[PDB]
């Protein structure tokens, strides 16, 4: 069986490297200047966003102010990660015999958590990277946002350095997905054994993979555990902040209902 | 690893030693496994009249007065039991406030579901038994302060864990690294690194037959911080309400 967990690991990086165009490796390339390829037009300051918009152009325009625009970029790409995550999921075995109740409740209380993970990937300490990878945000322009918008971005940049200090790379963080999804613990799930079964497979397989590819490092394992209840901070937070962009800021009904913060 | 076992036992010798109820003690109470053990139930205002003279301001006030000082006992405890625990006393003095003062809540949910079944909680040093519905028939702000606790308790109560296994848990809440205001964090993971390497041990020894214990486990803390949070949120609408929530030396310097 130690055969099996070997398998299931390299079966849910292939699906997770034809699942996620931009990965970690990918990401951690164009953040380096590992590559000769291209390099991120950058946006450190009011001036420097102006400019962007034109070489960049991206895929969320919607013909507001500033803020709003990135806010609402955020969301949209978000929504394309949850298509991602969605495709990545029935690739991991047993999840798609799982009654439908439960597949859809998993993803819509997953997506998040899976969401801020990935994210970790395209960030260092002083920005991110946008647009599929052709732009990065630095973080301190985030910081200067109006008076609701400073803090968004700021929770996720505290997490993805603590995060990234684990140095994981993209075969252990398609195990670290498998999981968080398969969290026997949503709210209104119908039927746990199935899913705990699952999950129970995909620690051994995480915890194998974390062992052989990070030797040096003991509790690694129970280090990265840990985080998904960071995770799970940074969403509530998040929820915290939608009830007041709900509650103080004004907005087409259908770019609303595509946009549907899922809780 | 053998190694790692003497520090199981050193945890478990001074939990026993630190906390004069233990999980085991308040199960049998619980279950009446002999019966000079048998606790006094509360579930309505005449047990609770009756109940002043049996056991050790408006009534549902003076149950959350005592059941917050009882918590700052519990403190002196949870103090006493981390300075047994190897490398603790040896870090930088404001760490030890520091990562106690946070740590206190997340040891002190986690001890009460010990005292806490599906029905009610422990009360007077074990003397005593209140029902989960009285508690939530105090007219708010208090009938809603203790349900969340039980709802934890219950889930929690459901991984099995006996006093051996919580003693080495609290050692890893304790000794956090993610605490803010720390000095050095490096030397606290350390501690905790090998902790979690104890922690590890125990439960497949102790508890052989669960195959994902220890993981199970660490992702409680989850829940653990959720009703930390509410704590406090709901400590502060009674703040500026009530008159008068009057508080010790040690209730004070854990946020103001
Ligand atoms: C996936 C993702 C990326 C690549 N970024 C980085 C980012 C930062 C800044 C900008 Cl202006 C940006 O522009 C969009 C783009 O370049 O594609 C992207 C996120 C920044 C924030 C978030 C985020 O907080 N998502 C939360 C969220 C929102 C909606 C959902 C739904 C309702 C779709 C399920 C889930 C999660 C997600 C992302
Ligand atoms: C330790 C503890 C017990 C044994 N109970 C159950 C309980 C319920 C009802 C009553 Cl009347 C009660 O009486 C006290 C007693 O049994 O002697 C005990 C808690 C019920 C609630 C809480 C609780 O929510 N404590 C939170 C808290 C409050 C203050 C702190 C400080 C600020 C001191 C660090 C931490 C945590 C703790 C306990």
């Amino acid at each position: 069986e130690s055969a099996d967990l070997r398998a299931l690991a390299k079966h849910l990086y292939d699906s997770y490297i034809k699942s996620f165009p931009l990965t970690k490796a990918k990401a951690r390339a164009i953040l380096t200047g590992k590559t000769t390829d291209k390099s991120p037009f950058v946006i450190y300051d009011m001036n420097s966003l102006m400019m962007g918009e034109d070489k960049i152009k991206f895929k969320h325009i919607t013909p507001k102010e500033v803020a709003i625009r990135i806010f609402q970029g955020c969301q949209f790409r978000s929504v394309e990660a949850v298509q991602e995550i969605t495709e990545y999921a029935k690739s991991i075995p047993g999840f798609v015999n799982l009654d439908l109740n439960d597949q859809v409740t998993l993803l819509k209380y997953g997506v998040h958590e899976i969401i801020y993970t990935m994210l970790a990937s395209l960030m260092n300490k002083d920005g991110v990277l946008i647009s599929e990878g052709q732009g990065f945000m630095t973080r301190e322009f985030l910081k200067s946002l109006r008076k609701p918008f400073g803090d968004f971005m700021e929770p996720k940049f505290e997490f993805a350095v603590k995060f990234n200090a684990l140095e994981l790379d993209d075969s252990d963080l398609a195990i670290f997905i498998a999981v968080i999804i398969l969290s026997g613990d949503r709210p209104g799930l119908l039927n746990v054994k199935p899913i705990e079964d699952i999950q129970d497979n995909l620690l051994q397989a995480l915890e194998l993979q974390l062992k052989l590819n990070h030797p040096e490092s003991s509790q690694l394992f129970a280090k990265l555990l840990q985080k998904m209840t960071d995770l799970r901070q940074i969403v509530t937070e998040h929820v915290q902040l939608l009830q007041v962009i709900k509650k103080t800021e004004t907005d087409h009904p259908l770019l609303q209902e595509i946009y549907k913060d899922l809780y």
